[PDB]
């Protein structure tokens, strides 16, 4: 009823052809057509994408199925799992991510599902945020276990800074290939986030002092003492960032590895 009155009219096979099933998710099934097409909470997802238009957010085009811009570079997931990123490369991705979060938070929107799987890359090195299926001071236990802030896990009145935590977990993936406790169960991971809070790196000695600082400001247990997207954009670590072209050899490596 509300849904039909938002979505455009017509057969979703009248405007688009060459349907090649690229991915599969719990949310739906992602196809390519160049555009990308997927097939109460579904209403919230569409409206959020329409009103919050930033170059650091995957551009929403139309609905009937959802139609978006196609980012040929793939997901940050293949880069974090198949390649080794240098600190400059990690800083470049973090800066673009905080630029997406800054824009969302300022416009009073919490993402709640920040992870590498929701980071799409352009063939030019562009870093863009997607999946607003979970977006919303707040009190519902929503997200992906391994990326959830402890206050979300423990069922406390959480805010926009929960996205800063998951970004800190996403920095761990960039370093190690996986979020902390990925070997464990999603349920075991939940107990571990609540009981341990700040996760440890397997090899912190390998990181620089600024990168160790940026990580501790993303993963601070005290919400007030944890950084905001505005605060972290001016961080020392973000100054060592590389141009976004430094990410295109990473994209080339992930394509070759996942073939
Ligand atoms: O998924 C959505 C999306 C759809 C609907 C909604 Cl409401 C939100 C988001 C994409 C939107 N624009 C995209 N641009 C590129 C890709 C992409 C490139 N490569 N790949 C991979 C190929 C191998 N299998 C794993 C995925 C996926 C995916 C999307």
């Amino acid at each position: 009823e509300k849904l039909r009155s938002i979505v455009s009219v017509g057969d979703p096979k009248k405007k688009y052809t060459r349907f090649e099933k690229i991915g599969q998710g719990a949310s739906g099934t992602v196809y390519t057509a160049e555009v990308a097409i997927k097939q109460e909470l579904i209403i919230n997802e569409i409206l959020v994408m329409r009103e919050n238009k930033n170059p650091n957010i995957v551009n929403y085009l139309d609905s009937y199925w959802v139609v978006m811009e196609y980012l040929a570079g793939g997901s940050l997931t293949d880069v974090v799992t198949e390649t080794c990123m240098d600190e400059g490369q990690i800083a470049a991705v973090c800066r673009e991510c905080l630029q997406a979060l800054e824009f969302l938070h300022s416009n009073q929107v919490i993402h709640r599902n920040i992870k590498s799987d929701n980071i799409l890359l352009g063939m030019d090195g562009s870093v863009k945020l997607t999946d607003f299926g979970f977006c919303a001071k707040r009190s519902e236990m929503v997200g992906t276990p391994y990326w959830m802030a402890p206050e979300v896990v423990t069922r406390k009145a959480y805010g926009p800074k929960v996205d800063i935590w998951s970004l800190g977990i996403m920095a761990i993936e960039m370093i190690e290939g996986e979020p902390p406790y990925l070997n464990e169960n999603p349920l075991r991971a939940l107990y571990l986030i609540a009981t341990n809070g700040t996760p440890e790196l397997q090899n912190p000695e390998k990181l620089s002092a600024i990168f160790r600082d940026f990580l501790n400001r993303c993963l601070d247990m005290d919400v007030e003492k944890r950084g905001s997207a505005k605060e972290l954009l001016q961080h020392q670590f973000l100054k060592i960032a590389k141009p976004l072209s430094s990410l295109t050899p990473l994209i080339a490596a992930a394509k070759e590895a996942t073939k």
